[PDB]
């Protein structure tokens, strides 16, 4: 096949839905805290690099297709698979919805503008709708797009992150030392209570499959390349840091960053697309998505997570936390770690015994990734967190809506 | 056999842990709001019993022997089984610990007393023995403890529930009449955000089964028996409320009340001894407990419930939210309802095709209990459900020590 992508556009959408949204918006989360404090990067990464290569590894076992599913398929696979999934979908679509609100406010000023009444909320209800089609046209075609907005977003970040460094000087930083956050011990937790929960995503290529060249070697590729790409942009770009704190071509920027979530949103909906058109099939979800317009794509299912997309989309016009931490703009967060942690579950009792002998190593990254997944879980919004619950329980509880599977019956 | 009970003495533990530590307490927990309010209990009574015949019902079909984890060995069985019992036994020990600091302090005066210092922590982890003993004694010794002090408890309550009713007097109650709870729409959830977290143990009877004369018979009516017996003594027992609000013969209460404990702690160790040496069997744990000095008993493990509960018994000797809502007092109750969920998933699931027709009926009764579990839950301690989900999490990230089970694998 060839209308089904290749390496270098599916790194990109690995490297750019974790890149992402978040950048332009992680030093500000690190100064009204308890910035610098690089520890907190020096531990992300070390977790999140670890995540990556569960996924990076499980995929390069069966991709899958989902994936974070297919694995969730074999930590049991029924209920904890069709909870896995619906909680992981339920958590790429919300997701938009408050990407754009902010994307559109990279443009606030510079052509639209406008950009404040009841007309920001129709210009995003109209751009997600520009994706959910441009993926109609894709995949092929959607991870296209993508590839190209996120590698103008690194003309910033990647442009500080060797013209930054001739710049600045110097020692500044170093006069904005540490503290702030007080002391090590505990001011860490100010880095990892952000640096963490903005480096979701590193699924995306474990995510594709189907969509992917060969799933067996371009999709680990992926995931690291794009990971490690996201981890180097990230400390490079969080240097560039001498004291500020108070919160010509600079306009390139100014758009060079809702470029990033051009790509974005794209990339994101294509997993929508999977995460669940999927499960649609190996077995449950109830389904629908399918249908699949012939060559791939899902024309039923992107085209719901539109009509979806939009409901909210207008009533989080709008108030709802009026931007992130949005106690529901975070849940599908929360939400997306329970995959995660599935991830991590499967690849060891799929692991049976390795389909790869010296396990001390293995049974190790994988245990960092537990380490992740939880602690990220750990430091967060209570009410925030007791709602991830709620979610869980009802999930089964709509497994009134599928009373049909087995294991060891009367 | 015969050293294994019978009805009698084991619907009095079903009552005898529900009636149970919690009583000596429901009013005043309702006087500070929010009182009558009457209405709280309609609801909650309509839920649990919903939740009694779940169980009720579900056991009528397998028990088990669990139960609560062999049914949700059947919404899995494994990773899900061994989650649900992992977080209930841990949960019927944990309660224990914090159950003690209340019934000896219903002695706080009268003998003893002391009841003051490092006595109150060595007096109760000496207690806590006194039944991992009797136990070991057991199983047919302990219910038999406690069918007698329990009913010494019903000596005040169902004192009431007639002596009570020719005594007061009268319109009284009128007087104080509803309100203190903010109108109906919301002021119900005062009586529901205490009502219902005190109606857990409705699993007991499918909980024993193995320890029960016939499960298929007895067990059920246990349950069913046992709650009615707890609602209707719940009723007429908090009904005794004329107006006050500040917070000879009277001593036989003082007492009657720390006997209702004496029963309980025997029952719900009883509990954690099977709803796990349980789960030790069927797969694993791991275990260990076994090992069952013959002729039915866990010696191995009441006597590891031993030391585990007495290391925290003294370490909340003292301190931890010195009584209940612990923050660790009140998880190991969250906990519980996971179990719960799981038990209605598996009454259905199991009922495939219901070892029974005329259907639209009990498709209606767990759907209730769902909502009487989900409910319970979302009106919550937030930080106190975060919790619950990050011991899942860890629970099963502590599926690397079991890196064996299977289902549908490369």
């Amino acid at each position: 096949d060839a209308h089904k992508v290749g390496l270098i556009p599916v790194t990109l959408m690995v490297s750019g839905n974790i890149m992402g949204s978040g950048v332009f918006l992680l030093p500000a989360n690190l100064a009204s805290t308890g910035g610098i404090a690089i520890y907190g990067w020096l531990v992300t990464i070390i977790g999140a690099l670890g995540l990556s290569m569960v996924y990076a590894k499980m995929s390069f076992l069966d991709p899958s297709p989902g994936g974070s599913y297919a694995y969730a398929r074999r930590c049991f696979g029924p209920f904890l698979g069709y909870q896995t999934n619906v909680l992981y979908w339920l958590a790429c679509w919300i997701g938009n919805i408050a990407m754009v609100v902010i994307g559109v406010g990279y443009l606030s000023y510079f052509f639209p503008i406008l950009k404040d009444p009841l007309v920001l909320t129709i210009t995003c209800v109209v751009v997600l709708w520009i994706f959910v089609l441009l993926n109609i046209v894709g995949p092929k075609m959607i991870t296209r797009v993508q590839a190209v907005a996120t590698v103008l977003a690194l003309i910033p970040i990647v442009g500080i992150a060797v013209f930054g460094w001739f710049w600045f000087r110097g020692e500044t930083y170093m006069a904005a030392w540490n503290v702030s956050g007080l002391g090590t011990f505990g001011a860490i937790q100010s880095t990892l209570n952000v640096t963490l929960w903005s480096f979701i995503g590193v699924e995306s290529a474990s995510v594709a499959a189907g969509v992917v060249k060969n799933p067996k070697r371009n999709v680990p590729i992926a995931t690291i390349g794009g990971v490690l790409i996201a981890a180097v942009c990230y400390v490079l770009s969080t240097t560039a840091i001498m004291g500020m704190i108070p919160n010509t071509a600079g306009a390139i920027v100014s758009f060079c960053a809702a470029a990033g979530c051009l790509g974005s949103l794209g990339g994101w909906t294509l997993l929508a697309g999977q995460t669940a058109k999927a499960a649609a099939d190996d077995g449950l979800f109830p389904p629908i998505f399918a249908r699949v317009n012939k060559a791939g794509t899902p024309v039923a299912g992107l085209i719901i997570v539109g009509i979806l997309m939009t409901i909210f989309q207008l009533s989080s016009i709008s108030p709802n936390a009026t931007k992130e931490f949005g106690l529901v703009s975070s849940v599908s967060v929360i939400f997306t770690l329970v995959p995660y942690l599935y991830t991590c579950a499967a690849l060891l009792l799929l692991g049976h015994g390795h389909f790869g002998k010296a396990r001390p190593a293995y049974l190790a990254v994988t245990t960092i990734a537990f380490l992740y997944c939880i602690w990220a879980v750990v430091g967060s919004g209570a009410k925030e967190v007791m709602w991830s619950f709620v979610t869980l329980m009802v999930i089964t509880a709509m497994y009134a809506l599928n009373y049909n599977r087995l294991h060891k019956n009367p």
